[PDB]
C-alpha cells in the first residue's frame, strides 16, 4: 500500500477560491486500490512554501508526493514535465515577494525532471473521459518554485520518494467575469484521484 | 402561471457520436421546477427537415416558451443568442448531404429575428450558480441558426404569444480528448438550461443589466 | 469608368494615440486604383455623432461606393462585415461619456441590414495579396456596429444606389506591446483596404 | 568586432516556406554597429541538425550564435530561456524520425540555459514596435533539439561563445486557410537584426 501526500495551494491573486486545494482536499483519507491519499495546504508564498511542504514530508513519510496548483487558462489536466532553477515573478506572491532572475537553489541544477509516470497518468485521465497532457513548462512562480523544491529535495534526502507537479485548469466559477477554459471540480478531483492510484500503481512510465 | 417550455436538442452530427445538446435537453423532459413543466425533443441536423420537425413539435405539445439548443464548439461560456440571421451559408454538408450557400432562409423575410427570451436574466441567473454565461451577437449560419431563425419566423408568422429563442452550450469535456478545447460538463450545461427554462418562464420581461 | 470610393476611419480613442483604422485609410486618400476614386474621412468615436458626420461626408462626396473600417483587437484577419444590427449595447463609453445599454439604433428600424459590398469577392482578392482575411456575422455592438447599421440605414431610406458596408481590421503589431494579441502590419492592412475598394468599384456583384 | 552566426531551417512538410530561413537569409553578411552576421540553413531533422550546425560552427567560428525556428500560433517574437534533454516528436522530421522519450545527450544535464541577453533582446524589439516576450519551452520538437545540442557544444568545446535560440511566429501568407497569429516578414527580419547587433553589443543581460 503506499501513501500519497498531495498538496493544493491557498488563493493567490485576488481569487478567493484555488480548485487546488479545493480538489485536493476532497481527497484527504481517500483510498483506492495501492493507494492511500493525504493532503495538505501550501501557502502560495516563494520559500515558505518549501518549508511547509517539508513539514508535511516529516509529517506523512510519503512514498509519493504530488504537488497542484491552478494554470489558468489551460483547458487540460497537465502533469508536468519539468521544472526550472527560476524564481521569475509577474506578480508578487501573498506576502509581496516578487523575485526576478533568481536561483531557487544556488549551484543546483538548471532543471529537474518529475519522478511521476506521468504519461500513463494522461493516458488513465483520458480513459475516463477528461482532457489531459503532459506540459513542458510549470511557469515561474510559486508553483513551478514548488516543484523545484520538491524534486531537490527528493533528489537530495529522499531519493525512494516518487514525486513531481500536476496543474489543473480554472474552475467555472472563476470564469464568470472573463471568458476562460475551466474543468469542473468534480472532473478535477477524479482525474487527480486517478493520478495519485496510477503512481501508487506503476513506479515505471510508458513509452 | 404554470409555463410549458419545448427544450429541443439535435440528432446525431459531424463526425461526433454523441451532440450533447440533446444529452443534456433530454434529461430535463418531463422535469418540473418553479412555473416550468419542460418537454424535450430532438430535431434532426438537416436543413428544412429540422424546422418541420421542430414544427411537429410545436403543434403536440402547445408550448408557452421554446428554447432550441445547440453545440457551439470552442465557445467557453452558455451563450443564449440574441440574434437569428435569414441566411444559409454551410461549410460544410448537413447529415443529409445539404450544403446551401447565400440562401435566404425565408425569401423576402426579414434579414434578422431578435430572440423572445429574456436572455439577460438568464445568463445572470447561470452566473450566479457559478456556471459562466454571456449573451452572443451570432448564431453562425449553419442549421443552428437555421433553426433559430425558422423558429422567430413561425412564432411572428403564426404564434406569436410564444416566447422563444436559442441558447448554445460548449463542447463537454469528452469531446476534447484528441484537441485541446474548451468545455464544460454535461452536469453544469444541464443545470443551466434548467436555470434558463425556469427563468423564462418566471419572467416574460428582460432586465436591462 | 470611375467609382468615387469614400473611405472612413475612426477619430483616436482613449488610450491609444492613433487610430489605426484612420492611419491606413487616410494613406489612400487622394488614390486612383482600377475605376476606384478614393476619398477619405475621419469620423468621430461617438454614437449618433459619427452618423451625422458620415452623412455629411456622403453630402460633400457624393460616394458611389461607402466602405467605413474599424478595428476589431484581437481578430487575426481582415474581416468585412456580413450584417449589421439595430442595437447600441456599449460596456464602456464612447469619446463623449454615451453608454448606452440595450437601445435601439432605428426606433421602428429593421432589426438588421446586410452589407451591399462584395465581401466574398474582397476576401478572396485580399486573401490572393497573401493576406489573411475573412466573412465575420457580428460586427459587435459598439460604434463600429452603429456606424454600419448607420450607414446601412441612410443607405436604404435615402440613397439606395450607393454600395456600402464595413470592413474590421485587427490591431497593428504597435498596440500589442504590453499584452499579447494577433496583430498585422499597417502596410498590410493598408493594402488590403486598396484591394477592397478596387474590389467593389470594379463589381457591384459578388462571387 | 563579434561574429554573429544565425541559422534557420530548411522546408517542412506541407510549407513550401521556410520562414525562420527567408528571415535569417536576408541578413547573411549584414554589418550594424557591432555586429557582423553570416547565416546558415539547418535541416529540419534531427541529429542532422546538429551535425549541420557544428560544421557552421567549424566554418565562421563564431563569438555569438542565434538559431531562429517558427513556433505557428505565438504572437510575439520570443527568444527562448531553456532548452531541454528531450526529443519528444508528434509528428515526424523531413526524415521520418519520429523520437519519443529520447535523451538528446545522455548524461548531458536536463536542461541548459540561454546563453543570450534575452531581457535585453525582448526591450529593445519592443522599442522598435515589434511585439517580443522571453519563452520558457522552445518545444520537444527540432527547435527544441537544435537548440539543446547548441548549448551542450558550447558547454562541451567553446564556452566563451554566447548562443541561444529565438522563435518567431507564422508570416502572414501561412495564416490563409486557417486563421492564426503572425507577424510580417520585415518585422521578423528587423526583430532578428536587433537582436544579433543586441547580443554583439551586451555580453550581460539586464
Amino acid at each position: 500500500e503506499k501513501k500519497v501526500l498531495l498538496t493544493g495551494f491557498d488563493p493567490f491573486g485576488g481569487e478567493t477560491v484555488n480548485p487546488s486545494w479545493e480538489a485536493v482536499k476532497r481527497l484527504n483519507g481517500a483510498a483506492e486500490g495501492p493507494a492511500s491519499i493525504v493532503s495538505e495546504q501550501v501557502p502560495t508564498v516563494f520559500y515558505k512554501s518549501l518549508a511547509v511542504l517539508r513539514e508535511a514530508m516529516k509529517k506523512h513519510q510519503p512514498d509519493i508526493i504530488i504537488c497542484v496548483g491552478q494554470a489558468g487558462g489551460r483547458m487540460q489536466i497537465t502533469p508536468e514535465r519539468v521544472a526550472i532553477n527560476l524564481n521569475e515573478a509577474r506578480i508578487p506572491d501573498n506576502e509581496g515577494n516578487q523575485p526576478v532572475g533568481e536561483d531557487i537553489s544556488q549551484g543546483g541544477p538548471a532543471a529537474y525532471w518529475t519522478g511521476l509516470p506521468i504519461k500513463r497518468i494522461v493516458e488513465e485521465i483520458k480513459k475516463e473521459g477528461i482532457p489531459a497532457a503532459v506540459s513542458y513548462t510549470a511557469g515561474t512562480f510559486v508553483c513551478n518554485h514548488l516543484f523545484y523544491g520538491l524534486m531537490d529535495e527528493i533528489s537530495r534526502h529522499h531519493p525512494h520518494i516518487r514525486g513531481g507537479f500536476i496543474h489543473i485548469p480554472y474552475i467555472p466559477e472563476q470564469t464568470l467575469q472573463k471568458s476562460a477554459p475551466s474543468l469542473s471540480l468534480d472532473h478535477i478531483t477524479k482525474a487527480l484521484k486517478i493520478a495519485a492510484v496510477t503512481a501508487a500503481a506503476h513506479e515505471d512510465d510508458i513509452e
